[PDB]
C-alpha cells in the first residue's frame, strides 16, 4: 500500500476568470476531505495549442504532473509521442460516470488514458435585439439566405459572423467536419481527405462573408475581437459552446438580455449536424507513480457538475444535470442555453483526429490569415491542411495511402 498521505499534480488549462469557481477553490474540497490523496493544481501559463509542447518538455524531464488537460484531438498526438500512462483498469471503474462518446475519445487500442472533461460542440450566438432591427426576423438557415442577410446588416455597419484565422485549425476543422471525417485508418495505413464536400461548402461561405466584406476579419484572442463586441459591431457569430463565460466577459456587458444561442443553421454543408471545436480529457501520464489516486481524484473532480459549468464547460459526465447559470441566462435574454449546447452536442459528428494535428491546426491558421487581405483563398486551408496532414503522418514514421 502507498503511505498515509499521496500527493498528486494537475496541470490544467482551464480560464479561472473572475465569477467562476476557481480550479483551486475546487480541489481545496477535496484536499480537504481527502488528507490521504493531497491534490495540487496549476493553470498553463501560456496559449492553449503550447500546453502540449510544455507537458512533452516535462516528460522528458521528469517534472510532469500526474495529471493534465490534454484536447480530445491532442490525445492521438501525444499518446503516439509516448507522454500517456495507460490506466485502463481504473478508468473501467469510473466508466459510468460519463457520457459513452466522451469515454470513447480517451481511448487508443483499446486502452484508456484518462476521463473525458468536456466536450465542444458548435453553435450560433447572436444578439437577437439587433437581428431584429435589421428585420431579419429568423435565423436564415441555408448558406444562401444567411449571406444575403450578412450584406444587409455589414451595409449597417454591424456584422452577423466573425472569420477567425487563429481559430480555423480548430474551429474550421469542425465546421467541415460537421459533415464527415478527414482522416481514417485502413489497415496498415491512414487515408487522409480534407478536401470534403463539408471543406469546400465551408470555404464557400466563408470566402462569399469575405469578398462581401461581411464578416468581422479580428483574431479571435486579440483586443480587436473583445472591442468588436463592445462597441456591437458583432452582433452573431459561430462559437463553441465553451465560449459562452468569455464572450459574456468580452463583450463588457454589451448585448445583455438580448444575446441568444441558437444552432448552426446549415452553412457549412453539414445537413443538421454540428461538429467538435476543442473537448477535452484530462489525462494521466507516462511516469505517474499514483494512477490508481490521479484518477480517484480525477473521477470526482470530473462529476463536480455545478462548478465545472462555472467555467463554461459542457460536462462529459453525466451523473446530474448540468444546469444554466442565473448570470448566463440574464446574459442570454432569460434563455436556457444549456438545453441548447445539449441538443448541439447530440447533433455533433465524429470525427477522428491524425496524430500531429497540432500541425495541421498551425498550418491551417497560417493559411487562413492569408484571406483576410485577398492574398489567399479560403479554400486554400483545406489544400494545405491536405498536404501538412500527409507529411506530418510521415514525420511521425506513419503509413499515408
Ligand atoms: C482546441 C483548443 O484547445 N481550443 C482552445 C480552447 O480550449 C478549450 O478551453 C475550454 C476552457 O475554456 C475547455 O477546456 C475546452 O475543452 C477546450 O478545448 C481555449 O483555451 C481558448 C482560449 O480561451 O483557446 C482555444 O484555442
Ligand atoms: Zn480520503
Ligand atoms: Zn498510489
Amino acid at each position: 500500500d502507498d503511505g498515509g498521505v499521496v500527493n498528486i499534480t494537475y496541470m490544467h488549462r482551464l480560464p479561472d476568470s473572475e465569477g467562476m469557481t476557481l480550479v483551486n477553490d475546487i480541489v481545496a474540497k477535496w484536499n480537504k476531505q481527502h488528507p490521504d490523496i493531497q491534490v495540487k493544481a496549476t493553470k498553463f501559463d501560456g496559449k492553449a495549442s503550447d500546453m502540449i509542447k510544455k507537458l512533452e518538455t516535462d516528460v522528458k524531464s521528469g517534472e510532469a504532473p500526474d495529471l493534465a488537460q490534454v484536447g480530445y484531438a491532442e490525445l492521438p498526438e501525444v499518446f503516439t509521442k509516448g507522454l500517456l500512462q495507460d490506466v485502463t483498469q481504473y478508468a473501467e471503474q469510473y466508466k459510468n460516470d460519463f457520457a459513452s462518446g466522451p469515454y470513447s475519445l480517451v481511448q487508443v487500442g483499446g486502452k484508456a488514458y484518462g476521463l473525458p472533461q468536456d466536450t465542444g460542440p458548435l453553435v450560433y450566438f447572436y444578439n437577437k435585439a439587433e437581428f431584429e432591427k435589421l428585420g431579419i426576423t429568423e435565423i436564415p438557415q441555408t448558406a444562401d439566405e444567411f449571406i444575403a442577410a450578412a450584406k444587409t446588416a455589414a451595409a449597417a455597419g454591424k456584422y452577423i459572423m466573425s472569420y477567425q484565422p487563429d481559430e480555423a485549425g480548430n474551429m474550421i476543422s469542425g465546421l467541415a467536419g460537421a459533415s464527415g471525417g478527414w482522416y481514417k485508418v485502413k489497415g496498415d495505413s491512414w487515408v487522409v481527405n480534407t478536401e470534403t464536400d463539408g471543406s469546400k461548402a465551408t470555404a464557400d461561405f466563408y470566402q462569399q462573408l469575405l469578398d462581401a466584406k461581411a464578416a468581422t476579419t479580428n483574431p479571435r484572442w486579440d483586443p480587436s475581437f473583445d472591442a468588436s463586441i463592445k462597441d456591437g459591431s458583432l452582433i452573431g457569430t459561430v462559437a463553441a459552446a465553451w465560449e459562452a463565460p468569455l464572450f459574456m466577459t468580452s463583450s463588457g456587458g454589451t448585448g445583455s438580455g438580448e444575446w441568444q444561442v441558437a444552432q448552426l443553421g446549415d452553412w457549412f454543408g453539414n445537413a443538421g449536424k454540428t461538429g467538435p471545436d476543442g473537448g477535452s480529457a484530462v489525462a494521466v501520464l507516462k511516469n505517474s507513480k499514483h494512477p490508481k489516486e490521479a484518477m480517484e481524484f480525477l473521477d470526482w473532480f470530473n462529476t463536480q457538475v455545478p462548478d465545472l459549468v462555472s467555467q463554461g464547460l459542457v460536462p462529459a459526465a453525466t451523473t446530474e444535470d448540468a444546469e444554466t447559470p442565473s448570470e448566463w441566462s440574464t446574459f442570454f435574454g432569460g434563455q436556457d442555453i444549456m438545453k441548447e449546447f445539449k441538443t448541439a452536442n447530440n447533433n455533433m459528428g465524429d470525427f477522428t483526429y491524425m496524430p500531429g494535428f497540432s500541425a495541421v491546426a498551425a498550418k491551417m491558421n497560417e493559411t487562413a490569415a492569408k484571406a483576410t487581405d485577398g492574398s489567399g483563398k479560403v479554400a486554400d486551408i483545406f489544400s494545405d491542411a491536405q498536404t501538412t496532414s500527409v507529411d506530418t503522418l510521415k514525420n511521425f514514421g506513419l503509413s499515408v495511402s
